[PDB]
């Protein structure tokens, strides 16, 4: 098993047709999982399913940039379940990060941050069990 949080480099950034791959299980009553693709202290891309907000379980992604998040993407479609085993790929585009779960495609978010090649961490945080974490190029 991997420590949480985990701290996966990505060296050189990402690119193009990088394929970074998340394997884990959900804590029983978990409340938030968080993956935060960071350009030193910016958060180019963060993808964070939260179990209870306001009672409804949603993914919120963002971007902070100089300590300021900015406009919420929410997608109400949740395939985390409490408890279970989850597979979750992000695929990198051209234009978008690309995120599918268990194998279903669930969301894309456009780059708001466009040097892609300093996007140099993955930091995975949250109620989980951390399996895996790992990237291939396809
Ligand atoms: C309904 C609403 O406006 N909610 C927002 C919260 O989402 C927001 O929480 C922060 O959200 C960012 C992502 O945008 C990140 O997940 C932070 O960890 C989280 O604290 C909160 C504070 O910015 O404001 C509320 O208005
Ligand atoms: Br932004
Ligand atoms: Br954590
Ligand atoms: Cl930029």
């Amino acid at each position: 098993p991997l420590i949480v949080p985990y701290n996966l480099p990505l060296p050189g950034g990402v690119v193009p047709r990088m394929l970074i791959t998340i394997l884990g299980t959900v804590k029983p009553n978990a409340n938030r999982i968080a993956l935060d693709f960071q350009r030193g202290n910016d958060v180019a891309f963060h993808f964070n399913p939260r179990f209870n907000e306001n009672n409804r379980r949603v993914i919120v992604c963002n971007t902070k940039l100089d300590n300021n998040w900015g406009r919420e993407e929410r997608q109400s479609v949740f395939p985390f379940e409490s408890g279970k085993p989850f597979k979750i790929q992000v695929l990198v585009e051209p234009d978008h990060f690309k995120v599918a779960v268990n194998d279903a495609h669930l969301l894309q978010y456009n780059h708001r941050v466009k040097k892609l090649n300093e996007i140099s961490k993955l930091g995975i945080s949250g109620d989980i069990d951390l399996t895996s974490a790992s990237y291939t190029m396809i």
